[PDB]
């Protein structure tokens, strides 16, 4: 039974936060767990709109990782959009990473454009409800659109079986984010030497309400994992809706990654 | 002979380096009850923008809840329910929107009075207890050349003394979204007193527990002692953060007041 | 013949560069010279849209001054807008100055609100030609309009004498700005006790193009500062177009404040 | 029998660290002569937004002049001059805009060629100045994994080597405004060569000094001999910035290779 370095990757627009119940509960088993706010989410001191591209948004990973002693290797965790965070740090990282393992998440190719996932879940899932919408001219003059989630879209859909007390702790410190859908289009694909060779495991539930069935199937088809879990039930927030259940696959992952 | 139940409005407030996010279980316990709940960033606290440094004093701090209580409607009155340096923050406001406010509702609280310097109680609690263990200060001079000092509440303090009995869940949260903060107990000592005309004025509820571990009862009981409340209401067991452990004991005694001052 | 150590502050839009012929002048004659970028000013990294006010603006200037060692003064000198960043450091670090002197500056007082003599100079001056303007909401809400200076301004109202290298090197180097107006409007005016008390000095030309003579003469005798300097001839920038006579006064201010 | 005088439309590029604001006094005495001159910031440059660590690659830092390239109209050429590293920046861009390059003006300038990589002369530079004194180095990780090595330049260097015959205007006007720095060496050699058909094509010019500090004779002069330029202008005196030292020498040459180019 293998302990493990842990980096858990919040999604746009929350913070390390959302692991609040994951972390102990993985430490509980020996692990030990790093769990950072990215650019402009959770208490990080950036407004969003000084953020330039979702490689600047990933900044607080890129540094951890760049500080990691040699020889040690993690295994980053990434929810919904996280997928793209760990694409661009295991390009970066390739050797400090165990495995990555996506979460109701965003599961990234080489072979088409980095956007390619973003735009198929906004296919999939076209209607953000009660989200509000807003831009700003980055420092290269691109216009980035970032988003205020609703809060209908937030208690229906992404934490649909989480606990009033979850729910309100959500809307209490969620702050606003951006896909950078369209500098991500413009990004260079992410390479087969670097994340294109990580080892990855799909962590997902058919009861999710925004990363729904058929993108996560898609997702799957696409670009097959080397290990697919499945939980049963819980919601789009497994870290809460099924912590312990998390906790278990991830200790798995331990294992086979060390 | 009449009972009378009552639904109030209940603007929670926060201690310095914490947010409205330490309400996120009490608020929805209030709002099964039937009561509206806002819960309040202060100045540089939660999710709110500003840094600390930019923040000159616990007035200045108290921005978002006086503004809040300036677009209040005519003829709406809120119980102000504030915890730890809080208390401070419900002061200041009774000075300023005492015919806004239904009640003070001190919790595990300092209790300012009229009589002191604004910065007595903050003298008193530091005495009480003057090592925080493994805190860290700073400093900054504000707009008037003052030094601050702030500080990063250390993790043993956390784990020991605020969340003494909290859940793991519940205090790996409190990490994860502490800011740094400031008593601003120098700029309190220039600060003119408490007027009696707006904070004495006001109904004043202080709810306790003597098992808290930073607040303790040799501060909290002279605190009642200095400045009589109008109810006093001791939880037996929980700790400091009594809306973590005692949510629904602090719920049904925020019952009791709105029941008595609507 | 006193040497002292002076800290030159330029005004918005410009940065530590405008000093560069006054520095070394300075210099020669035994003085220490610091000349420091504002917040998005010269090579400071941070852009104007993440400033909040004239205080923030402030920050290199203040924390300078919090780190200056236990014991030391310096002579602030400001040019045109820098006068304000004069009057907000003085009333935190008092004792740190020895004097302030404002360099065709606005000469903010302790009586009007800290934009008193930013809607003086702009209803001497309403016109700032081929500038134009922008705007962003600040962190609490209010609109900041920053503007980008005209190069027709920049030759004929600022540079008006100035070289053909001077000018060039400013339309190379000049960056946006703000006089977060509405800010100041809404900030607690300057102390008596600290900006009220130090020694001003103040330097001016009548052939300055845009701090034109009579609001130039109207600040003298609406605050009457300790010493007035009149240089002949030159322009707005008497740093480089008067370099020596600069030079010259702010030795009799070393001799006189230390 | 015939004279010819010819008027043309420079674009200067500075070296790694600095920004357009070198070509300060040059820029107007070229245009005294009835230039049309434009003077661009590189990526992380002069006042351009972004920071060095968000830079990937030497073709990356090269984008102002690419897009500035892009957008010439239809039939305009212009002559690019380039001072030290940017001999780097107009073999790139000659690779793209050919046609749109009248001829490349190598100023005290690192000169490439189409027959080794493009990180020859970088190695060779730094074979024969290996020592850049006070001058720092850091790291950061580019969009590939390459450990990308940065520099702010000393300001002994900066005096003694670089601005060597400055003046004092000069050289603190520098210590004012530059910034961080990039080789791009180990891309740079992971670069596919120049080609014949782009950069090999163009009309080259070289300008130097022998009193230049820190690219020095023996390194000039093996670059001259291993790359023959089309034409060569030594210029006797000043130092490695020769566009403020021998600026109207400079501008003299540049009008007889606007003659001699168009």
């Amino acid at each position: 039974m293998v302990t493990a370095h842990f980096v858990l990757i919040h999604t746009i627009c929350h913070g390390a936060w959302i692991w609040h119940k994951l972390k102990p509960a993985l430490e509980r088993a020996g692990h030990k767990v790093t769990a950072l706010d990215m650019a402009a989410s959770g208490i990080d001191p950036r407004q969003i709109e000084q953020i330039n591209s979702f490689d600047e948004y990933s900044e607080p990973l890129l540094t951890f990782l760049e500080k990691l002693p040699q020889g040690e290797k993690v295994i980053i965790v990434g929810e919904a959009c996280a997928g793209l965070n760990i694409a661009i740090a295991a390009d970066r990282y390739v050797d400090k990473i165990a495995a990555g393992v996506f979460h109701n998440s965003l599961l990234p190719d080489t072979v088409h454009s980095p956007s390619y996932t973003v735009e198929k879940l906004l296919e999939s899932f076209p209607d953000w409800r009660d989200t509000e919408y807003f831009t700003f001219t980055n420092i290269t003059g691109e216009t980035i659109t970032t988003m205020k989630l609703g809060f209908v879209l937030l208690r229906e859909n992404l934490f649909t079986k989480c606990t009033d007390g979850e729910y309100e702790l959500a809307k209490m410190v969620m702050r606003k984010g951006s896909l950078f859908q369209n500098v991500l289009a413009q990004r260079p694909k992410f390479t087969e030497k670097g994340y294109g060779s990580i080892k990855k495991v799909y962590i997902w539930t058919d009861q999710d309400k925004i990363f729904l069935p058929d993108f996560q199937r898609w997702q799957i088809a696409n670009y097959k994992p080397d290990k697919v879990y499945q939980v049963q039930g819980g919601d789009h927030k497994l870290q809460l809706t099924k912590t312990e259940e998390v906790a278990h696959i991830l200790q798995e992952v331990a294992d086979a990654y060390a």
